[PDB]
């Protein structure tokens, strides 16, 4: 009577061989335990990916807090027990570069803003000065005109004084328009200053969202990987004696093409 | 017996001759009426003085009003070349005053401009000092966490203290310029203060002098009244100077003679 060949339905790793050579088994008995080839590998890869993603999450949470503090919090990891510390110092160092870059951007936006405010101060000074000047020369002009109602001064001086007044007035006009322009520019500068931290915070909580989502996905994936690395049993399809048992393939690879053992019917 | 000469006791003007040639007169009778020459002279001169004092009085009165108006009134009240001298002098005084006010005011305005500059610098370095202070804090906390050069941190210190000291200096400057501005203000006030004081000092004096010259004019007018020469003895009037009415006679000259009868 024909011997029945026992072959894996997929490429596998022999975990445990239960039967022995020559042993009689009945249909349904356990012969050996197998795991899918690559399952363990996949699990480890998902674990490592998960670890990295958690690290980067931690980085962006610490940055997120650094924005609200406007200072760096304690740079420590909060699972992480055997994380290489040079990984930790690389991470903290990235945190430091990002934070310092942010504060520098804020600082130079602030410098620009302050220079604009200085411009405004100068312009305002000029405006007030020419307000006073226009006033005194206007009153002096009126005086001179009354002096030419009563023939007490030359017309020449009167019209030169007019010229003075009109001069001062025009100057005043010019500086006022300038003030309008500079005021507008100052509001713009303010908006840029806000824009720095606006963008930075956006980036930070977008990468926080991304790290959390990816962690969840990798968690589902990790569940799948962990379940798939679980051992399956090959049972005896018929009753009989176990022969040609590959007794030393435990921990070794067997493909779907290869015969693990054969079962020879006894009756 | 000798004939008696009739001569004035001072230089005089014969106003009216009462007696006639050959007329018999008694001791005490009126011969003529005369006025002192210097009496009339004095009267004319006090009149002219009074006129002048009134002119300058009006001048300082209208100037006095011109101060409160800050403008020339009228200018109307006598020789018109006097009127033009007076009006033009008024104009020089007033214009001089307004010019003085004008340049005290220019000075004051330059002081105010300086103050503006100082305030601008003060505010700019207030902002700057704040910004560099915040950067300093940032750096110090950055090396609480070992993220920056110590070099950079204390160089930042240097920046901040620089700005702060600058601010100090500029503040002291502001105080000085403020004091100077108050000084300038007081000078500006002082111009019109002095001008008004002198003007109603000359008003006081011109009014007082007007009153004095008025009393004096009364005295002179009374003194300008005609006196009578009476006959010192009785007799006949001879050698009567019929042609001295309205004319001046000296102490040396004989008005007439009286021959005893």
């Amino acid at each position: 009577m024909a011997s029945k060949e026992i072959k894996p339905i997929e490429n596998s790793i022999v975990k445990e061989i239960i039967v022995k050579e020559g042993e009689s088994v009945r249909k349904g008995d356990v012969l050996l335990k197998l795991t899918a080839l690559g399952a363990e590998a996949d699990t480890l890869k998902t674990q490592s990916s998960l670890l990295q993603t958690r690290l980067e999450q931690t980085r962006y949470q610490i940055l997120s807090r650094s924005i609200e503090l406007n200072k760096l919090p304690e740079l420590k990891l909060p699972y992480f027990q055997n994380v290489s510390e040079e990984e930790v110092l690389r991470l903290t160092s990235l945190i430091k570069e990002q934070f310092s870059t942010w504060q520098n951007q804020k600082y130079q936006k602030e410098l620009n803003l302050d220079k604009k405010r200085a411009e405004r101060l100068t312009i305002l000074a000029r405006i007030n000065r020419y307000e006073n000047l226009s006033r005194v020369e206007k009153s002096r002009l009126d005086d001179f005109r009354s002096l030419l109602h009563k023939q007490a001064i030359a017309k020449h001086a009167v019209l030169e004084q007019e010229n003075k007044y009109v001069e001062a007035a025009n100057e005043l006009r010019v500086y006022k328009s300038q003030l309008e322009q500079i005021e507008s520019e100052i509001l713009s500068a303010k908006e840029e200053y806000q824009l720095v931290t606006q963008l930075f915070k956006n980036e930070i909580l977008d990468k926080l969202r991304q790290t959390t989502d990816n962690i969840e996905l990798l968690t589902l994936e990790l569940e799948k990987n962990e379940e798939r690395q679980q051992a399956s049993v090959i049972r005896a399809p018929v009753s009989g004696k176990v022969q040609q048992l590959k007794v030393h393939t435990e921990g070794g690879v067997v493909t779907t093409a290869e015969t693990l053992m054969v079962i020879v019917p006894e009756d």
